[PDB]
């Protein structure tokens, strides 16, 4: 009602757990975003978390998030709207697909606006669980958005299985971003089998182990930086702080 009284729907973006996201237009102010819809149980414990997660992610006011516009309800069947930010540049997945790895001073300034983004979540003691390449929006000036924490896990700090850490603490976020950041320096992965196995390799327990057109001359400091992010002690892992102050980034 709401939803297609203010809005023309333009593309289909996504389909996850339960729900859909729609790029939209708003027909008063004539910009495009993404509209999240859940079909939603009003009165389950399923409920009352997502409008937990929706008050705790309303919150959030960082450059490397994606930004939130609103977020409402409409009627035997209830969805619940999420408008977002509409990213122009699609997702991190499509750019590291495209052969990002060739960009040195593209993939490290994405690297580093990553860490911002994280380093932000962080400071606000939140944990986003589901960091991956889909998850990882690109905007038209080639900026990195955050987003698609997920309604259903709890993002409170204190209280696809290839990013997931061997664990819940902020430490679980940097692990994933050592997967990540592997994707971004290295060429893309045609096959499924080359995916899972390459990405099996470095979550070995006996340390990351590289592929034999990696250990290189070339690729030298991408290796220190996912060795640490990839520590199978969290402990051991450092924070996004503590790694954007390193001199292991080049300068900014
Ligand atoms: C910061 O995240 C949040 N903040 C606050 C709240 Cl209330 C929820 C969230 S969310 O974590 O549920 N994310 C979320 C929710 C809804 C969406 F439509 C999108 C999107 C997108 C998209 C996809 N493709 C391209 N090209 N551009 C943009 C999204 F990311």
């Amino acid at each position: 009602s709401r939803y297609f009284i203010e809005f023309e729907e333009l593309q289909l973006l996504g389909k996850g757990a339960f729900g859909a996201v729609i790029k939209v237009q708003n027909k008063l102010d004539g910009c495009c975003y993404a509209v999240k819809r859940i079909p939603i149980n009003p009165a389950s414990r399923q409920f009352r978390r997502i409008k937990g997660e929706v008050t705790l992610l309303s919150r959030l006011h960082h450059e490397n998030i994606v930004r939130y516009y609103n977020a409402w309800i409409e009627n035997a069947v209830h969805y619940l709207y999420i408008q977002m930010e509409y990213c122009e540049a699609s997702t991190l997945r499509d750019t590291i697909d495209q052969g990002l790895y060739r960009d040195t001073v593209r993939l490290w300034r994405l690297f580093r606006e990553i860490l911002d983004g994280l380093a932000y979540i962080h400071e606000k003691g939140m944990i986003h669980r589901n960091l991956k390449p889909v998850n990882i929006f690109l905007d038209s000036d080639d900026h990195v958005k955050i987003g698609d924490f997920g309604l259903a896990t709890d993002h409170l700090a204190f209280s696809e299985a290839l990013y997931v850490s061997p664990e819940y603490n902020q430490k679980v976020d940097l692990f994933s971003l050592g997967i990540i950041f592997f994707e971004m320096s290295y060429h893309p992965m045609v096959t499924a089998s080359e995916r899972i196995f390459v990405l099996n390799q470095l979550r070995d327990p006996t340390s990351p182990k590289f592929p034999e057109d990696f250990d290189d001359g070339e690729h030298a400091k991408q290796k220190s930086v996912i060795s640490w992010l990839l520590n199978h002690d969290p402990a051991k892992r450092p924070t996004a702080t503590e790694l954007l102050k390193s001199e292991l980034l080049p300068p900014p």
